[PDB]
C-alpha cells in the first residue's frame, strides 16, 4: 500500500509532516491534521493547496488528493474555510484559539484592514493570551514585540500595544481570544473572500463571499450586497460567473448578474465557494 509524504503548514507556522495512501480523498489529511491539532469543531476549517497557476485552492475532502494537487507537490495549508459570526458560540476554546492564529495572518498579510487603534486593541489581547500580565522587566520605552501584529509596524503602534495590554492583569488565555475575536468579528472584511473580476460593462470589481452572502465592490461609493437567501442558483459557464437573484415580491421574473473572472478556473473556484458558504450559513 504505497504512501504520500505530506506537508501541512499550520497556523503558528510550523509544519505537520504525514503519509496517507496514494489514492487518498482529502478527508483522510484533514482528519490527521485536525487530530494532531486537537480540534473537534472541525467543519469551520480546510486545507488549502497552490495550483499549476500557483492560486490557493481548497482541497476537496471528497475528491482524491493526487486528482487535486495533480502535478504539484503534496505540500498545504491549514485555514479556516467558514469564518464564524459569532465566535462566542463555539464550543470550544481551542477552536477560538485557531481562529485567532487565522486572523492574525490576515491582519499581518492586510486581507483584514483594521484601523490603527484596533490593530493596536487586537495586539494587546494577543499579548496578553500569549505572555500573561504585562511586565515592565520585559518593556522599556524602546520595546518591540516579536508579535507581528500589522501589515506594517511603527513604534507608535507597538506602544499602544503596551499601553493597552497594561489594562488586562489577570485576563486568561481564553478570556483574550474571546476579546480579540469580539473586536475582529465586527471588523467590515471580517471573513470576507475577495475574488477580482469585471462586470457585464468591463469595469473591474471585487466579490466578496461571506456568511451573510455575495459582496460586490464598484468603487468606495456603491457596494452592492446579495444576502444568501436572496440567491437561488450560482453558475459558471467559460470564464463567466453568474447569480440568480430572488424576484423581488410583485416582480414576475427572477434576474440573472454576470461577471467576467480572469479564466476559467478563477471562475470554477468562484462557483465552488459561493456554493459551499450558501449551504453553511443555510445550516446557521
Ligand atoms: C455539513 N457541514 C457541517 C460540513 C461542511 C463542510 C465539511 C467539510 N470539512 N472539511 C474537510 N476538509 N476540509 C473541509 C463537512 C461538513
Amino acid at each position: 500500500p504505497k504512501s504520500m509524504q505530506c506537508k501541512v503548514i499550520l497556523l503558528d507556522g510550523s509544519e505537520y509532516t504525514c503519509d496517507v495512501e496514494k489514492r487518498s480523498r482529502g478527508q483522510v489529511l484533514f482528519d490527521k491534521v485536525c487530530e494532531h491539532l486537537n480540534l473537534l469543531e472541525k467543519d469551520y476549517f480546510g486545507l488549502t493547496y497552490r495550483d499549476a497557476e500557483n492560486q490557493k485552492n481548497w482541497l476537496d475532502p471528497a475528491k482524491e488528493i493526487k486528482k487535486q494537487v495533480r502535478s504539484g507537490a503534496w505540500h498545504f495549508s491549514f485555514n479556516v474555510k467558514f469564518y464564524p459570526p459569532d465566535p462566542a458560540q463555539l464550543s470550544e476554546d481551542i477552536t477560538r484559539y485557531y481562529l485567532c492564529l487565522q486572523l492574525r495572518d490576515d491582519i499581518v498579510s492586510g486581507r483584514l484592514p483594521c484601523s490603527f487603534v484596533t490593530l493596536a486593541l487586537l495586539g494587546s489581547y494577543t499579548v496578553q493570551s500569549e505572555l500573561g500580565d504585562y511586565d515592565p522587566d520585559e518593556c522599556g520605552s524602546d520595546y518591540i514585540s516579536e508579535f507581528r501584529f500589522a501589515p506594517n509596524h511603527t513604534k507608535e503602534l507597538e506602544d499602544k500595544v503596551i499601553e493597552l495590554h497594561k489594562s488586562h492583569r489577570g485576563m486568561t488565555p481564553a478570556e483574550a481570544e474571546m476579546h480579540f475575536l469580539e473586536n475582529a468579528k465586527k471588523l467590515s472584511m471580517y471573513g470576507v473572500d475577495l475574488h477580482h473580476a469585471k462586470d457585464s460593462e468591463g469595469v473591474e470589481i471585487m466579490l466578496g463571499v461571506c456568511a451573510s452572502g455575495l459582496l460586490i465592490y464598484r468603487d468606495r461609493l456603491r457596494i452592492n450586497r446579495f444576502a444568501w437567501p436572496k440567491v437561488l442558483k450560482i453558475s459558471y459557464k467559460r470564464n463567466n460567473f453568474y447569480i440568480k437573484i430572488r424576484p423581488g415580491e410583485f416582480e414576475q421574473f427572477e434576474s440573472t448578474i454576470g461577471f467576467k473572472l480572469p479564466n476559467h478556473r478563477a471562475a470554477k473556484r468562484l462557483w465552488k465557494v459561493c456554493v459551499e458558504h450558501h449551504t453553511f450559513f443555510r445550516l446557521l
